[PDB]
């Protein structure tokens, strides 16, 4: 490790800071002598963060869905870093939206998580990417696992994918102006993301009003019965959010940042290998678990 | 080949017949015997499409980004078809958008393509599936090279990349219904979809309002330099387009449908093999090219 110099003199702004992966690394890299920029959703979460913090850290309130807000902040950014720039940008902030069976869903449900994980991503980079071109900084963006291989219905699946192949034009566009972009690939970690009673809070809500048809395939109590997977293997969450934030640490210090970090062990050494394999191999993986639904011929 | 029996009592729905590899598969299918639903955004291209073609052929007027035009077309296909349901679906709608590098775009810039090449495909999807289901039928989404590796800055790139997502996140739902999803992942193609000069006048509209810095870094007559490279390598786009709808007719066929198709001979010898490649190897290959910018230190 030849690390960079000057970490004190250094600005990273991170998105999403309330709470999981963006909370713990603001407080790391304040404790690391970066001065941090800690963007977070809420008044509370930017409270907390800031009594737990040094003076050279600083909070903003950011919602990375209003544009308004993200040039705002982008403005208050430029104006405090001055000719220094912006080293790091750290796009963190995300949220699994609802997940459920593909044929449950309406179009209007795939919305939410592509506007904050995807367009909400672009807007806060495409906005502070002067300052990072300034800095000649990095540009590190938290995709999933989810953007490599597909876990389930919904929206998430393809706001991740979309991520993947965002980032990747990125980094050829910004590789003449000398900035790095990292992407980080996290396995399953328990945060406040993804929480099995939440998302069979949200597939009750749908069931009430699906069609007749869906709900004698799949049956009554197929919701239950899903709960009872979700939980059933729900022992292989990591719970070290530092392997994530350690991915981070590099990609903001180290003089050769990857351009990929996969963190969790089933990531590295499973899931992502599996990505690369055809459907033929992913799918007898993946459905060995699926419930099995009461009526599939009544259609 | 043992392909599927009773072609003649099969109904197939193609999006974006007007032109491309849409109108070539719905005359192609039409010759076959397939009854075509073939669904164009004008009145112009269904007019010539429906004087090319037989009475089992009918169009239908659908712009995939207005839900209650899709919602309406999917009312009809359902009536129509009655209890045969509807054999295949062809998401093949789609266009490019503005190409640019990263830095000239707002986020603006990126809604277009992902609105018609997933929002849009995913709800044409979520339409039809009932009927697909009891058809116990078949799925075929476009995607792109581009959806496996990134060609370039704008919205096309996570567009694809996200329908990859969308495509296997269905595919592992629809297993329990017997129905297929494929997958088509075209090489370049002389159709509508990119002209080096439509593509060079939406960069001219967008350079006209970029900050005076991006025009000092890139410099003047970057775009006329970006011109002379499109050209200067345009030698190596297929012009046989019953290559990919050779794919769709597979898909649609065969008793034994693959998940993947791809089309093109760059395409499959060299291009997917190389989105499996870590950034290392892609940027090297994929800058070579990349036209020099005047003053990159300009930041
Ligand atoms: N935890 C996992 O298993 C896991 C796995 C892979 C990737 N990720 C990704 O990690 C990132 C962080 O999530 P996490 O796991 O720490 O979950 P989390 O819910 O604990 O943290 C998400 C953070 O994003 C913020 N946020 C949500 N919506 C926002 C919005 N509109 N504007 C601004 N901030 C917003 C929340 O306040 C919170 O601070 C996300 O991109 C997530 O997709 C998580
Ligand atoms: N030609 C290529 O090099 C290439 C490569 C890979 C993938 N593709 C994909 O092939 C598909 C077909 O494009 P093409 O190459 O034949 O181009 P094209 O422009 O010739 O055809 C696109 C078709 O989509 C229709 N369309 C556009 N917007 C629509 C909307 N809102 N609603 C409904 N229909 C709409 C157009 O009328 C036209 O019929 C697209 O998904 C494209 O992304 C093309």
């Amino acid at each position: 490790q030849l690390k960079i110099a000057d970490i004190a003199d250094k600005y990273v702004f991170i998105t999403g800071c309330d709470t999981g992966f963006g909370n713990l690394a603001a407080r790391t890299f304040d404790k690391k002598g970066f001065r941090v920029i800690a963007a977070c959703l809420t008044e509370s979460g930017s409270a907390a963060l800031k009594a737990k913090t040094s003076e050279r850290l600083h909070t903003v309130l950011l919602d990375v869905t209003d544009p308004e807000n993200v040039k705002k902040t982008a403005q208050w950014v430029k104006s405090h870093v001055g000719e220094k720039g912006l080293w790091g940008l750290i796009n963190n902030a995300g949220v699994l939206g609802v997940l459920a069976p593909t044929d449950w869903l309406t179009v209007d449900d795939y919305r939410e998580p592509i506007e904050v994980n995807l367009f909400g991503l672009i807007n806060v980079t495409l906005n502070m990417l002067p300052l990072v071109k300034k800095a000649r900084g990095r540009v590190i963006n938290v995709s999933s696992i989810g953007g490599r291989l597909a876990f389930g219905g919904g929206g998430y699946t393809p706001s991740k994918y979309a991520v993947e192949g965002f980032n990747d034009s990125l980094r050829r566009d910004m590789k003449a102006f000398g900035v790095h972009v990292s992407c980080i690939e996290p396995g399953l970690f328990k945060t406040e993301l993804a929480d099995p009673i939440k998302t069979t809070e949200k597939k009750l809500a749908i069931w009430k009003h699906l069609s007749p048809d869906i709900k004698q395939q799949y049956g009554e109590g197929y919701i239950e019965k899903s709960l009872h997977r979700l939980k059933s293997n729900t022992s292989s969450v990591n719970l070290d959010l530092s392997l994530v934030v350690g991915c981070m640490d590099h990609a903001l210090t180290s003089l050769f940042p990857k351009t990929r970090y996969i963190a969790g062990k089933d990531a590295k050494t499973f899931w992502i290998p599996l990505s690369h394999m055809p459907a033929v191999l992913q799918d007898f993986l993946l459905l060995k678990q699926k419930v099995e639904l009461a009526n599939p011929k009544a259609v």
